[PDB]
């Protein structure tokens, strides 16, 4: 059971060392498409990349790439697709993708700006009476309605595909509460967080796989994914504890690098499943 193994790395202090196992066992494809010198501008880091064999690839007949990769659960039949903050030159591909994709939700894990920098493009409006247009991409996006709550905000959205005149509501999640630094004391905040993306309806088989990113798409968007699977499979199996979250997180690798940045990072996942168990009741 994961409690006991928790408490046995806390008390031992093991984590950086699980975490390099980790890293060492962790499957490395080719990213050739993300290398190519025309796609240097659509990539926020030079060291994310998304593996050729789970990259999303935009319907557009001059440039497909985006940096974006979908994570395939067989046995949790859930699919997410992990993507970095746009760039200000990908807020239209972003859009594009959602589209394409048929994705009902958007989880964001960051703020626009962190320790001073800007950690992702203001990709959504503002305003209601505000709209934007993404010209390169033929699509509009209003916001309908903002929920804003403490740790959290929703936005209800409507995406207009300008060449079809078709409309879609689209469900932004931003956990705006996140530190700058390190991780949440409590995963209390998260799970609610977690708990309301998947009473939306965004998580589920009808719709396309929710987009989720952070700055990168690889460390908190890691912990969003590795949570809600490792849940989903404790309801599934005949013996919960069967479940082995150092076995998912290496199954997800295959589709994206680096998830899961720090043993900070491993640490809170390993809490926010061991909490999570306990709210089914
Ligand atoms: O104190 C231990 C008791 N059992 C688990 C729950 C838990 C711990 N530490 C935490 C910090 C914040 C929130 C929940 C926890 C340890 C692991």
């Amino acid at each position: 059971e994961m409690e006991k193994e928790f408490e046995q790395i806390d008390k031992s202090g093991s984590w950086a060392a699980i975490y390099q196992d980790i890293r060492h066992e962790a499957s490395d494809f080719p990213s050739r498409v993300a290398k190519l010198p025309k796609n240097k501008n659509r990539n926020r880091y030079r060291d994310v990349s998304p593996f050729d064999h789970s990259r999303i690839k935009l319907h557009q007949e001059d440039n497909d790439y985006i940096n974006a990769s979908l994570i395939k659960m067989e046995e949790a039949q859930r699919s997410y697709i992990l993507t970095q903050g746009p760039l200000p030159n990908t807020v239209g591909h972003f859009w594009e993708m959602v589209w394409e994709q048929k994705s009902r939700g958007v989880v964001m894990l960051n703020r626009v700006m962190e320790k001073g920098s800007l950690k992702c493009a203001q990709y959504w409006p503002q305003k209601e009476e505000k709209e934007m247009i993404f010209e390169d991409t033929n699509l509009k996006l209003t916001l309908i309605s903002e929920d804003i709550k403490s740790y959290y905000t929703v936005r209800q959205l409507e995406l207009e595909n300008l060449t079809t005149q078709e409309t879609r509501e689209i469900l932004h999640f931003h956990y705006t509460t996140w530190p700058d630094f390190g991780v949440p004391e409590s995963p209390a905040s998260f799970l609610n967080f977690l708990f309301k993306v998947r009473e939306s309806g965004s998580l589920s088989p009808e719709h396309g796989p929710v987009v989720v990113h952070c700055s990168a798409g690889i460390g908190r968007s890691g912990t969003f994914c590795l949570a809600d699977t490792c849940l989903l499979l404790m309801d599934k199996r005949k013996d919960p504890s069967s479940v082995d979250i150092k076995k998912v997180l290496l199954e997800m690798r295959k589709f994206r690098m680096g998830l899961i940045q720090t043993a900070d990072q491993l640490r809170f996942s390993y809490l926010a499943v061991i909490e999570g168990a306990k709210f089914i009741m």
